[PDB]
């Protein structure tokens, strides 16, 4: 579990958003795993707005951050898991790493804020769901 929060919005893996999310919904897309819902509390996040492509990610699997280099955002063919069928999933960044499914919404950073959210893996992989496109987060 885990998400961002940043001004009035919380972004979350899409499989884990919870009613009130979706009772409060501001936009989700299916392929990218990202919902976004409002709060009545001002969020203090800060969203990387970059090309990096190393940075740090907190994997609760292991009660560990771990810094790692990944791929920049692209369409990645996804195995089916218990939430999704086998599918390309978009805007996934790639690392090598640990990762198991309860490590959804661990947040991969860099020096200038927020990369994105821990969203998929298998075989030593650790997928990440980009938000540093999503500039509307910002106001
Ligand atoms: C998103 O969780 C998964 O489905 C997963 C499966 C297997 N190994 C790692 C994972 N993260
Ligand atoms: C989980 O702690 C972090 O890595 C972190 C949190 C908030 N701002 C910057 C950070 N590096
Ligand atoms: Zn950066």
């Amino acid at each position: 579990s885990g998400a961002i929060y940043v001004g009035n919005y919380r972004v979350v893996n899409r499989h884990l958003a919870t009613h009130n999310d979706w009772a409060n919904l501001v936009w989700e897309d299916s392929s990218r795993d990202l919902l976004v819902s409002s709060t009545t509390a001002q969020g203090c996040d800060t969203i990387a707005r970059c090309d990096c492509q190393t940075g740090v990610y907190y994997c609760s699997s292991r009660r560990k951050h771990y810094p790692v280099s990944f791929s920049k955002p692209s369409l990645i063919f996804v195995e089916a898991s218990e939430y999704y069928p086998a599918r390309y999933q978009s805007h996934l960044m790639l690392a090598v790493g640990h990762s198991e499914p309860g490590d959804c919404g661990g947040i991969l950073r860099c020096q200038h804020g927020v990369v994105g959210i821990v969203s998929t893996g298998g075989n030593g992989l650790v997928g990440f769901a980009d938000v540093r496109d999503l500039l509307w987060l910002d106001e």
